[PDB]
């Protein structure tokens, strides 16, 4: 997927992402960390992964292992349309404003005050970032 | 600074790109290929690099070395303030269309129908990357 890097994402800003999400999705995620194998945000959005159907599964990757994930099964996607999706976070917390007024909040593991890697992998198109 | 990877820019399709010029900007690129090193549009925006004061240089890039420059004297862009500019392509030609509305043209070097990498250099920030 699409990777963006050498930029600067840190306390006091927003990120916003848009997609278009592919007609027979199986999943796609957002995230937001330092590389593909430092990943402080992931957002996994699956459509039909397994047991997970309509649920999206939030992690961090350290040196290239998932730690602890959390589940919503809010789900206000919907395969072959565009959505919105806006991160803001503090040293504590992320706070992840999903489509359809839904918001999830995930901890901020390591207390970072900026990353510098943002990636959308998975079935999904992006339409656009925006990030100030 | 923002490197894009991955990105898929084919025939058909408007890349907008928008940011904030340094104040003291002496010049920043856009630029549209497949890496840094592999650029099939190099646009310079040079507020003042040398002899060049506000023009815009075009120049493509193979192998890490610089081909034949073509230079446009329309800059509609100020030190210190936001700009976007939106990108198009057919097999044969680029097509800029600068902050005032008006386009520059440069030639399609490779004749390529799509290109999936864009990196700014210099002095400006990106906030913002469209496709549509
Ligand atoms: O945690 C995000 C991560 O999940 C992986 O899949 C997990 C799956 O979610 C879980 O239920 C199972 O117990 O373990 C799997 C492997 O850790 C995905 O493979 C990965 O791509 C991320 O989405
Ligand atoms: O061609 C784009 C390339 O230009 C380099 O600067 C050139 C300059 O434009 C030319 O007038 C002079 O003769 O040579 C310089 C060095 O080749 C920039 O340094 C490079 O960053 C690109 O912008």
């Amino acid at each position: 997927g699409v990777e963006v890097k050498n930029i600067t994402f840190k306390l006091g800003m927003y990120l916003t992402v848009g997609g278009v999400v592919n007609s027979n999705a199986k999943r796609f995620s957002i995230n937001v960390g330092e590389s593909t194998d430092s990943i402080a945000l992931h957002i996994d959005h699956r459509f039909s992964y397994g047991a997970d159907q309509n649920t999206i599964v939030l992690n961090s990757m350290v040196d290239d292992g998932w730690q602890q994930e959390q589940r919503s099964k809010n789900f206000p996607f919907t395969a072959g349309e565009h959505f919105q999706i806006t991160i803001t976070f503090d040293i504590d917390t992320f706070y992840i404003q999903l489509p359809d007024g839904h918001k999830v909040e995930f901890p901020n593991r390591h207390g970072d005050e900026a990353f510098n890697f943002i990636y959308l992998a998975g079935d999904a198109r992006l339409t656009f970032v925006r990030l100030e």
